[PDB]
């Protein structure tokens, strides 16, 4: 073989011989001149993750349902090359288990990935549990799809109640009403109205109670949909301290 | 083989002739009775990867290290399975090589898990660019991580001149010299919800001038460190309001 980025190889269930490719060995972080061998792999990999291959190896014998294990060996420094190895049975004429043949995959990239997913949703947890204002994130027909702790006490929904629910829950008659069209209006587009403005709102807490409300809404796409991040703003605080000064003012005359 | 769970094939690049796996058949969503071939093959291919998997051949037909192209198939209506292809060449006993062979994966999880990855980065970049409180992002030992829209507006740094400086740089003294040694002195302590807690501080503009600010702390977790990621709020004309209405409170006491 040649020029294959896969390693290859085979395990006899009668002889115990286990003999790899050339790329595979440079992926296990094996020399040249280290003959393969079942117990040199098994010590390039780290205690526990021998007995799952061992265990697979056995289980693989019986009931035959194939050969998936991925692990890390220390092959550099400390951080290491992620192999997955795949194989599946070969039997002979008598049709008894004979030879385990398959391959190792470099994985490096599909770990990574994992681990930038992974980090990515626990930072959005974060943000959703800490920020102080509202954030609601809609879809492109309304559903809320995550709902921040400020949003829960300010709204009285749960994130649980809250998701899979229009948007318009939130929000007094009219725009209750009216909110899904003016959601389907923008996205005809041609840019009548800019989605980053800003405006004050009315919104209503699950009591039925009212409140004025600031909001900022960005847009993104994803999947072939848009969606709607929102940021809220109770201005009930800021709108009784005005108040407040435009009648000191006015009577002070 | 049994149950490998990847398919193998190997095309001749002198006859044209393909042989793949029963379990390769399947991953092509057709040929239950119908002979492998290598038109038959391209027909299950979009006729915008057909022509990407022409070229691959073609580019390993002449110096080609290995081969390896991905793409979805329909396979069957609503069932479309993306997989990824891979090959080497392999020689005959002393020319180039007579037949081009390798392995069809089923990589359905790994691009779920490259897409969900793109729509949190997507979704980082719309927060980012939307929250209208400046967020900012340190590591465990204050350097700043991200710096949304609002912060390079607050603070007078753009994000690429923010990210990688210590977010000491946005205060005075004496907080500035001190801020590493509070997130230290933080670090061993242990007890949670005490970055919970708020707090009034003075922020310092790259101009040099100075503001009051409140802000929130969340951590998180990832790969061994802390993450924090704060939310700032000027409260500059928080404080002047606030202080123009209770002295002209006092225009009368
Ligand atoms: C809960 C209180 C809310 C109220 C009372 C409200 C009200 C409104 C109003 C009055 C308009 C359009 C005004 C006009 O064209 O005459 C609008 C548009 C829109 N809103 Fe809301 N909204 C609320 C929350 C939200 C949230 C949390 C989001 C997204 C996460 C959102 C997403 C949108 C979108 C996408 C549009 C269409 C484009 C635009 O004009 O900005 N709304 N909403
Ligand atoms: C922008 C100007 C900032 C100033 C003037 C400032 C000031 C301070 C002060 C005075 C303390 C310790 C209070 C005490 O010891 O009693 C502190 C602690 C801390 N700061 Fe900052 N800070 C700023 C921004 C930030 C940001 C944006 C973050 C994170 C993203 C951050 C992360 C921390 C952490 C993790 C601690 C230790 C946790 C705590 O006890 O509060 N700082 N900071
Ligand atoms: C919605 N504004
Ligand atoms: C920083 N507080």
């Amino acid at each position: 073989i040649e020029g294959f980025g896969v390693g290859t190889w085979d395990l006899d269930l009668k002889t115990w011989a286990l003999d790899w490719s050339d790329t595979a060995r440079t992926l296990l972080g094996i020399g040249q001149d280290q003959p393969a061998s079942y117990d040199l792999f098994l010590s390039r990999l780290e205690p526990d993750d021998r007995e799952r291959v061992e265990s697979a190896i056995k289980r693989v014998s019986e009931r035959g349902g194939g050969f998936d294990v991925s692990f890390r060996v220390a092959g550099t420094s400390n951080a290491g090359q992620w192999i997955r190895a795949r194989a599946g049975l070969i039997r002979d004429e008598a049709g008894t288990a004979r030879h385990l043949s398959g391959i190792f995959l470099d994985i490096d990239e599909e770990k990574q990935v994992e681990g930038a997913l992974r980090t990515r949703e626990t930072h959005l947890r974060s943000i959703l549990h800490t920020i102080p204002d509202a954030m609601i994130v809609i879809d492109g027909h309304g559903i809320i799809q995550l709902f921040s702790t400020a949003a829960e006490r300010l709204f009285g929904w749960s994130e649980l109640e809250a998701i899979g629910q229009n948007v318009n829950i939130l929000m007094p008659e009219p725009d209750r009403s009216r909110h899904d069209s003016y959601i389907s209006r923008y996205r005809t587009t041609s840019d009548p109205h800019i989605i980053g403005i800003g405006r004050i709102v009315t919104g209503k807490r699950r009591d039925g109670t009212t409140f004025p409300m600031h909001l900022s809404i960005g847009e993104m796409q994803s999947g072939g949909e848009p969606y709607f991040t929102g940021f809220v703003r109770d201005l009930t605080e800021h709108q009784q301290t005005q108040a407040r000064l435009q009648e000191l003012q006015s009577e002070l005359v």
